[PDB]
């Protein structure tokens, strides 16, 4: 479209902290990352603005231009709610139309095609819901990503229940995005990211009986945190090849990681948001991700 | 004063995160913790007014009203500049003068009587000296406060060069505030936090020699993240109550602590803005901490 373009059918959209004083233009990350398709995030509620905004203080059409560029070279963008801290607009809002509403602003600022509901914390599921059978009934052409906790030793947790509530309610889940991550009783590793991925095939498959094995896979991405983890176990360039083969092979919807900002050397173990704790030249996450889009069509 | 009012001689100026969307008004805070003075954190630059902002983004006099409603209650303040995340005024200014005339500004828009410069990053320190030079010849009313990252096993770290050189060229230091946490090789409680105010006091008493232990002391402030720290060790209340014991028996100069908003139970063992991660009830680190400003005259 003129000022939307279309997002590859297995596709690579690392989050960004937009809040951060390192930030680059989109489309300088996406010359050094190798990807052209970003999840911006987050998206939180705003006393100082009483609505939507970056972090939760930043002014929502802060980057407006910087994505009118990246659409330029053909890039486009993924627009992430909510993260590990809140408060979240969907904690905010009173009723479901003024969530809605919103939501839209949100919309309607950047010409969004997808949006990603990252809850990590505790929500209404069904005011969450009702707001999103208005916001999929006034823009019909928006996909819904929603992107929660899991553990290798039962797929999603209590973010399973939102899916059963949306599915229930009728609203649209074009993606479920686990975050393969910070366990704390068993590593961050390739091998427990596949052990998610296979118990959230059978947590879709109890919701959505009717759909084939393909389209349980095309409805699932994988969501890691490169290096160091919160829990201090590490995510390794070696756990990300083995996991962009596994995802390759398996033919699912899509990858994304925390974070782009991240993927540059650091003190060994070291949590920041500006590093990834081990010793990986800069970008060399992004490349082997890039390698999942790359299998299915892509070039840049 | 007609503007503004006095701050005591040994006091208790916890930080609040003005960013942050739970954001109440000052005087809200000063009923609920029982100080009415804070440390007001973080001035940064800003590229969008090319000069000083909150968190680096929101404008600079957004919280002059509250300011005034503090004052109203007899209440006061300290504007901080720098903390976790850059970019620092006085790393961004070209020159001395165009920092002096940042923190001028900042000044003015508050008529601020105290500063407090966060440094967590290498800077260059004798071009903050020659900005403070000016600073205190043009606004000689204003006192300088320092609070750096230290270590019980050796006090200041690479902070101690920021002082030797504020002393050498001149530069009024009437608060020295080292921060007591996460040393990761030790644990952030009481002990280890009396271990940094008596490193401080042998690195101050070796620059200024002439000083009685009485007038070193008064130079010192302590403050703790209350809680969980980020290294995942604890400042429990019992470690609190502990270290404000020590402080009225050695008559520092003050005590603060990261943050205000924190100070709430939370799910033991998280680190968040937002609460402390541990079980005590609302508020109760903020009442343990008062009672050094009681001991010296303080009634609220």
């Amino acid at each position: 479209g003129p000022n939307a373009n279309p997002i590859p059918e297995h596709f690579f959209a690392p989050y960004i902290d937009m809040s951060l004083s390192v930030h680059k233009p989109l489309v300088e990350y996406a010359k050094l990352t190798g990807t052209k398709y970003f999840t911006l995030a987050f998206i939180l509620y705003s006393s100082v603005y009483n609505g939507p905004a970056w972090a939760g203080s930043i002014p929502l059409e802060k980057f407006v231009d910087e994505v009118r560029e990246l659409r330029e070279i053909g890039g486009e963008v993924i627009i992430a709610f909510g993260g590990a801290v809140g408060p979240y607009l969907c904690q905010q809002a009173s009723t479901p139309e003024q969530l809605a509403e919103w939501y839209i602003k949100v919309i309607d600022t950047y010409n969004a095609t997808y949006l990603d509901f990252d809850i990590e914390a505790g929500i209404d599921a069904d005011k969450l819901a009702d707001a999103l059978l208005i916001v999929q009934r006034e823009r019909p052409w928006v996909k819904f990503s929603f992107t929660l906790p899991s553990d290798p030793g039962i797929g999603l947790a209590g973010g399973y229940g939102i899916i059963e509530t949306m599915a229930k309610k009728g609203v649209r889940v074009d993606r479920v995005n686990p975050m393969t991550m910070d366990y704390y009783w068993t590593p961050s590793n390739a091998e427990n990211a596949i052990k998610v991925a296979e118990n959230v095939f059978r947590q879709l498959k109890q919701i959505y009986p009717e759909k084939s094995d393909e389209e349980i896979w095309k409805m699932i991405g994988l969501t890691p945190m490169i290096g160091v983890n919160d829990d201090k176990s590490v995510f390794t360039l070696e756990d990300a090849q083995q996991l962009v083969d596994w995802a390759i092979q398996h033919k699912i919807g899509s990858l994304a990681f925390w974070s782009v900002d991240r993927d540059h050397p650091g003190p060994t173990g070291e949590v920041s948001p500006l590093h990834r704790g081990t010793n990986d030249p800069d970008w060399a996450f992004s490349h082997v991700f890039v390698k999942f889009m790359e299998a299915f069509g892509y070039t840049f």
